[PDB]
């Protein structure tokens, strides 16, 4: 239940423009306390401002 911070956004977008999307787990791998479903989700979020 962590709130997601600017520097997390920000890592989490590097991440997948460097090592694409087919492996939610190695993005995960670099974000501390997150899983690669979390990091799927707010990737998604991140794109397009609910
Ligand atoms: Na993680």
């Amino acid at each position: 239940k962590t709130r997601w911070t600017r520097e997390e956004d920000e890592k989490l977008k590097k991440l997948v423009e460097q090592n694409g999307t087919d492996d939610w787990k190695v993005i995960a791998n670099y974000l501390p306390n997150r899983t690669d479903v979390q990091c799927q989700h707010r990737w998604q979020k991140v794109l397009n401002p609910e």
